[PDB]
C-alpha cells in the first residue's frame, strides 16, 4: 500500500534468501568434514586393534609338481645331540609362522630311557610342536598337552590343541583353548579313545574333528566334535559308507572340510568324510579310484569301491592323505604293498568320484628302500595370494620294529608344497645310518 | 518522528534477528561437534592403554575329576640331557603364561655336583622357572632370585618372587618385583627362615605369605606378611589354635585366601590358615577330618580331634594341599604312612569343619609302588568362565633318601587340574629307571 | 523500477558482497583445518608402524682400513658341544638386526655323520641364519629354507630367501619371500642348478639374483632372474664379455648393484656383473687390474685383461669379492696362489677400469699359514649416516681335503666392515687344533 | 535515503563482522585445541628419553644377594663359555651379565691355555641374570679382548679393543651398530673399564689407558653420545696411573674407583661432570688400601699420591664413595685374589685416617676371588639408587694349576637399608671332579 514500505519488504526478503542459502552451505560444509574425520580415527583407530576368525575362502591351488617346504633330519643330527624321542608328527601354521608338531616319546634318542619307545601309549609321551626344520630338541620344543594322541589348529584367533592320555580303558581328552584347558571329553566306549594326530582345519571359529572308540579290528563309535572357542558347540555320530575310522588327514577350501582318514578293518581303499563346518553337517564314503593308498593294500585292481571297503588286507593300515580337487587331485601312498616304505604323489583325476580312474602323473617322495610312515595334510592359510597352496608332510620311522638291531623307535620329518610349475623331482630318505647308533 | 530513520531502525532489526538466530546455530553445531570430536578421541585412546590388578571375585568350579594338566618326564629326560637339580617345585600363573618353579641345585643331574644334592641349603641353590611341561634345564630355565626357601605369585600386574639365603641362624628373605629387588628382611628368631615353597596369591595388590623362623619341632616364630608391589602393607605373629605351621599352599576364592600347611610338633591333622586380604588378617585351625593328609601319619580314626593336635606319628611331616570349599571339597595324601610314596586325592565333604566326615570320591594320582613328594595348591586366576579351576602340582622325588644306589636327589613335576566331569583316572609315575644312573 | 528501486538495489547488493566475502572467509577456514587435522591424524597414525622398500640411496663410506665386527670360533666350540657341520655361509641384515647365514650338513661336528661331508650336495643340507658372532647350534639356528645352494635379501619390507636343491640332473630353486614359499623354478640347463650363496640386494623392491646352471669346467648357461616379493618380474640371459660366471658377491651404491663373480673355467681374474635395478638390466666384464685375486692363479703381471679371463689356471676357483668405487677400490683374494690359504685386502685404485693399477695401501685378515676360503660381501643398510659400510666375511674351512685327519669338513666366520681412519691390523685364524678332533 | 541507506548497509555489517569474528574465533580456538589434545596423546602411544641421574645413593645399612651363575659348577656338565673379566649392565627392562668370552667351553679340549688375556677368540657375550654364559644362551655384543658397555636410556654401546699389542683398536658400538673406532694412541695395549660403563642425559664417559703396566701411561676420558666422540680428554688430578675402573653415577657425577698397576695400593679415583665433560682425579685416602696385592693397612694413608708397597700389580676393584655412606670393597687376603669383602669407612676418600665402622664377608678368605665392579639399576622403581656390585670369581690358573684352563663364575649383591645378616658366596667348583 506504499513502495517505502514494500521496499522494506522487499530489503529483508533478498537478504533472507542470502543469509539462509550461506547458512545452508557452512552448515551443512561443517558437519560433511566433521562426519569426515570421525570416520577417519574410526578406521585408523580400528587399524591400531587386531584380528578375526579366518574363512576358507579360496579354493586349493593347481598341483603340477610338488616342492620341498622343510625338514627335520632330526635322527642324523641326535645321534649327538639331545633330541627327543617322537613319533606321529605333522604340520599346522598359525597367522604368522609355521612350526612342526609330533608325540614327544619322553627321552632323547640317545638317553638310555629311549629303550622301548615303540610303545605307542604311556604316561611320558606330550603334544609338542617345535621350529619347522629344526628337531625335536629338549630346548626348542615346547609342550602343547600332555598324552598320546593329538590334535591342533589354529582358527585365525589363536589356537586348540587336544591331547589324549589315560589306560586303554579309561581315557579322556582335554581341549585346550588359548594354552589353557576349556574340555574334558570322557572315553564313551572304554577302548582307547583316540583322534587324527594331523591338524584341523577351521572355518569362522569352527574347528571339527574326528575322534574313534572302540575296536582298532572292528566296528568303533566315531564322533565329528565341534569346537569353537575349546567348547563343545555339537556332535554328531559317524554317518555314510565309511565302515571304519582312524587318524584322519583334514584341509578345506570353498568352506567344506574334507579329511581322509586309515581304514584298519577291512579297508585298503581309504575312506573320507566330507565337512560343512557351518551346519555342521557330515557324510562320508571311501575313495572310488582303484588305486589303492592305504598300506598294507591288494594290487591295484582295474575298477575299485566308492561305498565299501576294498578288501584284500584287514587289520592294518598307515594314515595318509589327499588332496581331492576334480581333476587337480592327487593321492599319496607308500610304493609297498606290504610295510611302510617308499612314497609317492599320484595325480590320479576325479579319484573321489571314478572307480576306474588311474595315474597321469606322479612324483616320489622317498625310494621304496627307504623307510617311512605316516602322512597328512595342512597348508598355510595365512600365505598370500588368491588360492590355497596345499602341502603335505611324510614321517620317515627309524627303529624298531623294521631296524630292531637299535632297541628305539623315533623318527624324522619331510613336508612338501603343491607347485604349478613342473619340477624336477628328488627323492627324501632319514639320512641317518643306523649302524653309527650301535 | 519520521518512517525513513524510523524504517532503518526496522530493516536492521529484522535481519539481525535471523542473523544472530543463524550465527547461534552455527555457534552451536562447531562446539557440539568439537565435543563430539572430544569425545571419541579419548574413548578410542583409552581403549589402547591400561591392565589391573586381580581380584579374587570367583568361586571355585564344582570339582567330580581332575584331568592331566602338566608334566616333565625331567628325571627322565635328564638322563641324557642338561638338566637342572631341583626339588621344592610348584606352578604359578601370569595373565599370560603358566610356567614351573623349582629349587635349583646349582648342577646337572648327570653332574658329578649333583653328589649330595639330598641337602636342603646351600649358597648354589635359587628359584628358576621354565615352560611350563619343560624339563628344568641350563639353557631354557629363568633364574627368579638367588635363594633356598621361595614364594612367588602374580599381583595381576607384575609378579612377586621372594627367596630367602643363609646360614641357619642368619637367613635374609629378599622381595623381587617387576624382576627388581625391593624388600629385605632379616630373620628373627635366627633359626631358618621359610616360606610356601609354592605360589603365594594376591588381591587387589595385597599378596599376603606365611613365614617362619624357629624350630621344626617347638613353637616357632611364625609371621604373615601383607605385600603389595613387593612393599611391607603389614605383618602380624600367627594367632589362632596351630601347634605349628610350615610350607602352606595356599589359594583364592570370592576374596578370601585358605592355606593348608604341614604340622610337625604333632600333625597328621594339617593346620589352616585363612586370610582376608583386605581386611589385611588371618585365622589358624585344623581340617577336623579323620582322614588324616600329611606323612608320615598314623591309619585313620573314626572321629579325629577338630581343634587340637592327635599325635599318631609324630615330628615329621611332607608339604602338601587341599580345597575346602563345603561338600565341594577335595583334600589329598601319599597312599602311605611310613614315607613319601604314593599320592591320592579323595572327595571329602565339609572335612575342615566335621570330625566324622568320610570319603565319597577318589582319584589315584601315583600308585603306591612309584614315589611321590610335596604337592601343592596354584590356579590360573586369569582364564575366563564363571569360577576358578582348582589344579595342584605334586612333586616326584627320585634318588636320596629312597634311592640310595644314587648319589644325589632331584625330582620331576606332576599337576592336574579339576573338571566338571566324572574323568577316568590314570596315575602318573616320574618314569625314570634308576639303575641307568649307575 | 524507479528512484526507491535503484536505492534499495543498492542495499541487497551492498550486502550481498559483504555477507559472501565472509562466507568465503569462513568456508575457507573450516575447510583448512579440517585439512590440517586429517592430514596430521593421517600421519601421526601411520607413525604408529610403518615399513618401506629399501632405496641404494648413498655411496660406499670411504675405505681407509677395515675393523673386526663378528667372529663364531665355531669348530673351536664344536670339540665339545652340539654346533652342526656348515659351509658356504655369509651375513646378511633385517632392518633392525644382522644375522650369520650358512648351509647346515644336517650333523654336528662331533656327531659320526659328519663322515664325509666334503660332499657338496645332499638331501640334508638347509640354509640358516643365527645370531651374529655366536655359533650354529642346533638350538639357536632357524632354517630358513632347504638346499644344497642358496641366498638370501631383505628389501627392507621383508626378506627373500632362495634353496635350491634336486639331483645333478633335476634341481629347483624354491624362493621364498616372508617366511612362505612364492615360486619355484626348474632347472634349464640341467647341470647343477646353482647360484648366489651370499647376501642379495634389493633396490625399491627389485631383488636380482643371478644363478648358473651348465658346466663347471667349460662355457655355461647363466641367468640374472630379477625377483620384487619372491615374484620373478624378468629374467635377463648373462651379456657382455665375462665367459663363465659362478659365485657372486653383490653390494649396492647408488641405485647400482655391483656383483663380482668367479670365473671357473679359464678366468683367474674375476668377473664383474654392475646391473641396473630398476632399468632391470646389466652389463659385465672382469676387473682391469694385474692383481688377480681368483685362486688358485696365476703370479701377478704388469698388465690384466678387461674383457677376457685371465688364461694360465683352469676349472677351478675361488668365491670372492670386491668393492670397486674409483680410487675407493679395494680388493679380497687369498695370498696362496695355489690353494685356500690366507686372506689380504689391498687398495687398488681403479682395479676395475686400468689394468695397470696397483696397490698404495693393504691389510692382512688371515696369515697364510691359516686357511681361509670362500669370501662375500655386505652391509647394514640401515645404519643412520651419510654412505654405506663396506663389509666382508671369509668363511675358514677346516679338514678335508687339507686336514684328512678327520673324516669332515666345516667352518667357522670372521667378518670387518671399513673405517674412515687407519686403524692396526690383527690376523683373524679360525682358531681350532684339528689334534683335538683326533 | 542517499545518506540513511549508507547506514543500513554501515550498521549491518558491524553486526555481520561481530559475527564472523566470533565463529572464525571459535572455530579457531577448538580446531587448536584438538590439534594440542591429539598430538599430546599421540605422543603418549610413543617412547624413551634419555636417562639422567637425577638421584642419590639409597643408604647402605648391608648388601643382599641380587644373581650368581654358579657356572663352573654347572659347566661341569654343560657347555658353558669359559670366561673371565666378568660384569653386570641394566638395561630399562632386565639385568644381564657380560663377561669376555674366550671362545670355547670349559671342557672343551679348546680351554687348555685359558689363562691367557687376549687372543684372537674373544668377544664381549651377555645373558640373563644368575644363568651362567653358555653356547645357546650368550648373545654377542664385538670382538675383543677388552670391553664396557652402557645403556643411556634410549639404548645400549658396547665397546671392544682387539688387536695386537703394539696396534690394538676399540670399535664402539651404538645400537648394535659399530659407529666409531679408535686407533693404539701408544701402540702398547690399548684398554678400557671391564665394567659397565654410565651415562646422563645420553652423555656416557668411559676410561681408557694406553701404554706401560708399569711406568707413566696415557690414559684417557673420552665423551660418548649415540657412539660418537664429542670431546675426549686426557688424565688430570693426582692419579698417576688409571687401570680398570668401576664407575657409578648419582646426582648428575660420574664416579670410577679404578687400579693403579704401577705404584699404588691404594685405588685411585676418577670424578667426571658428565654435563661440562670434565674430570680430576685423586686416591682414595683411607688407610684402609683396597688394592691386591697390598700392603698390610697401615695409620694413615695417602689422597694425591700411590701408597707405596707393592709395584706393578693389581685387580679391578670398586667403591662406594658418598660422605659417611662410603664403603670399600677389598680382597681379604694382602697376598692373593682371595675371599671378598665389605667394609664401611666413613669418608675413605677425605679422611686419611678413617677405619671400618662396620663391614660384611662377600667370600670367605678361604675361597677365590677376582674382580669387582660397580653397578646400578637407574632404571629402578623410588627416590634413590640401589648400589650393587659383582664379584669375579677365578678357578682354574695360576692358584689353580691341576687343571689348564682358568675360568670363572659370578656372585653379586646390592645394597639394603636392613642390617641383613651374612652369609659366603663362593663358586662352588670341586676343582677335583674336572681331573
Ligand atoms: C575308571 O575310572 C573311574 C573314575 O575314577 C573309576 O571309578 C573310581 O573308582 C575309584 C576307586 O575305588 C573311586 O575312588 C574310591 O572312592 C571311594 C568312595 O566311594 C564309595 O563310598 C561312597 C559313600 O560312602 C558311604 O557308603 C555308605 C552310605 O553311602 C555307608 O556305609 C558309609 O557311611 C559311607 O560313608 C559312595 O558314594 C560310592 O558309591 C558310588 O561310587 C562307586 C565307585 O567307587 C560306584 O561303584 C557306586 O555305584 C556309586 O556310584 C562308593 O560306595 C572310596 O571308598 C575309595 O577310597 C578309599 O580306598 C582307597 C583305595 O583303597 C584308599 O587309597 C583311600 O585312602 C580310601 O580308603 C582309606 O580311607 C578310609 C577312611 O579313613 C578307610 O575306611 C579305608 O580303609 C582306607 O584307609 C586305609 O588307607 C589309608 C591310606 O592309604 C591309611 O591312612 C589307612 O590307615 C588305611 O590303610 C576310593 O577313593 C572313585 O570314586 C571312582 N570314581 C567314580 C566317579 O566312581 C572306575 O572304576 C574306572 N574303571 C576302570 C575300568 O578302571
Ligand atoms: C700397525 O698396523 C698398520 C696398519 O695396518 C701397519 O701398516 C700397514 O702395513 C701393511 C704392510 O706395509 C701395508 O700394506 C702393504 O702395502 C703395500 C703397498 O703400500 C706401499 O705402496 C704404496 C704405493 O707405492 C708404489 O706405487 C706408486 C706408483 O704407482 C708409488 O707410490 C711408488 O713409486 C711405489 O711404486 C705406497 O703409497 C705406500 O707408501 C706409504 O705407506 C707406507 C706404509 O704402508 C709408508 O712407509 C710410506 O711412508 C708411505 O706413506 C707403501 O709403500 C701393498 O702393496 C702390500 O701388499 C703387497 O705385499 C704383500 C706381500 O708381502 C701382499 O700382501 C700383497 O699381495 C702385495 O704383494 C703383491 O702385489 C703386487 C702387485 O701384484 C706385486 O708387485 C708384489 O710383488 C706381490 O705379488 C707377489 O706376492 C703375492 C702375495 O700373495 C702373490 O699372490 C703374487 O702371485 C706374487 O708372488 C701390503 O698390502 C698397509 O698399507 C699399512 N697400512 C697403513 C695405513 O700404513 C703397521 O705396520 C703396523 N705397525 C707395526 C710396526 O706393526
Ligand atoms: C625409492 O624410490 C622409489 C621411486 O623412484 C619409490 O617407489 C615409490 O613407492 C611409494 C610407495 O608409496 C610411492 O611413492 C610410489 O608408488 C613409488 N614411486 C614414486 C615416487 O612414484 C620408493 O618407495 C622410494 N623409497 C624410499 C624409502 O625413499
Ligand atoms: C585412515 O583411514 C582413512 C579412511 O578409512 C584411510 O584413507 C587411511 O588408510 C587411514 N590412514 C592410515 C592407515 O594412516
Ligand atoms: C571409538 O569411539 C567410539 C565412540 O566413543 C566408539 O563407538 C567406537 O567403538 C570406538 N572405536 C573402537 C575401535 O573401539
Ligand atoms: C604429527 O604430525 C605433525 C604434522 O605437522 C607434526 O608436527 C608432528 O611431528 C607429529 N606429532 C607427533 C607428536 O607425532
Ligand atoms: C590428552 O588426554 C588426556 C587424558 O584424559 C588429558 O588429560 C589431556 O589433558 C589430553 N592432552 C592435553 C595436553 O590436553
Amino acid at each position: 500500500g506504499s513502495i517505502i514500505n514494500e521496499t522494506a519488504d522487499d530489503i529483508v526478503y533478498r537478504l533472507t534468501v542470502i543469509i539462509d542459502d550461506r547458512y545452508e552451505s557452512l552448515k551443512n560444509l561443517i558437519t560433511l568434514r566433521a562426519d569426515r574425520l570421525e570416520m577417519i580415527i574410526n578406521d585408523n583407530v580400528s587399524t591400531i586393534l587386531a584380528r578375526d576368525f579366518n574363512n576358507l575362502t579360496k579354493g586349493l591351488c593347481t598341483i603340477n609338481s610338488w616342492h620341498i617346504y622343510g625338514k627335520d633330519n632330526a635322527v642324523r643330527i641326535g645321534e649327538d645331540s639331545d633330541v627327543l624321542v617322537t613319533r606321529e608328527p605333522y604340520v599346522s601354521c598359525d597367522p604368522d609362522e609355521c612350526r612342526f608338531y609330533a608325540l614327544s616319546q619322553g627321552t632323547t634318542i640317545r638317553g638310555k630311557h629311549s629303550n622301548g619307545t615303540i610303545h605307542d601309549r604311556s604316561q611320558y609321551r606330550a603334544l609338542i610342536s617345535w621350529p619347522l626344520s629344526s628337531p625335536p630338541t629338549v630346548y626348542n620344543s615346547r609342550v602343547e598337552c600332555i598324552g598320546w594322541s593329538s590334535t591342533s589348529c589354529h582358527d585365525g584367533k589363536t589356537r586348540m590343541s587336544i591331547c589324549i592320555s589315560g589306560p586303554n580303558n579309561n581315557a579322556s581328552a582335554v581341549i585346550w583353548y588359548n594354552r589353557r584347558p576349556v574340555t574334558e571329553i570322557n572315553t564313551w566306549a572304554r577302548n582307547i579313545l583316540r583322534t587324527q594326530e594331523s591338524e584341523c582345519v577351521c572355518h569362522n571359529g569352527v574347528c571339527p574333528v574326528v575322534f574313534t572308540d572302540g575296536s582298532a579290528t572292528g566296528p568303533a563309535e566315531t564322533r565329528i566334535y565341534y569346537f569353537k572357542e575349546g567348547k563343545i558347540l555339537k556332535w554328531e555320530p559317524l554317518a555314510g559308507t565309511a565302515k571304519h575310522i582312524e587318524e584322519c588327514s583334514c584341509y578345506g577350501e570353498r568352506a567344506e572340510i574334507t579329511c581322509t582318514c586309515r581304514d584298519n578293518w577291512q579297508g585298503s581303499n581309504r575312506p573320507v568324510i566330507r565337512i560343512d563346518p557351518v551346519a555342521m553337517t557330515h557324510t562320508s564314503q571311501y575313495i572310488c579310484s582303484p588305486v589303492l593308498t592305504d598300506n598294507p593294500r591288494p594290487n591295484d585292481p582295474t575298477v575299485g569301491k566308492c561305498n565299501d571297503p576294498y578288501p584284500g588286507n584287514n587289520n592294518n593300515g598307515v594314515k595318509g592323505f589327499s588332496y581331492l580337487d576334480g581333476v587337480n587331485t592327487w593321492l599319496g601312498r607308500t610304493i609297498s604293498i606290504a610295510s611302510r616304505s617308499g612314497y609317492e604323489m599320484l595325480k590320479v583325476p576325479n579319484a573321489l568320484t571314478d572307480d576306474k580312474s588311474k595315474p597321469t602323473q606322479g612324483q616320489t617322495i622317498v625310494l621304496n628302500t627307504d623307510w617311512s610312515g605316516y602322512s597328512g595334510s595342512f597348508m598355510d592359510y595365512w600365505a598370500e595370494g588368491e588360492c590355497y597352496r596345499a602341502c603335505f608332510y611324510v614321517e620317515l620311522i627309524r627303529g624298531r620294529p623294521k631296524e630292531d638291531k637299535v632297541w628305539w623307535t623315533s623318527n624324522s620329518i619331510v613336508s612338501m608344497c603343491s607347485s604349478t610349475e613342473f619340477l624336477g623331482q628328488w627323492d627324501w630318505p632319514d639320512g641317518a645310518k643306523i649302524e653309527y647308533f650301535l
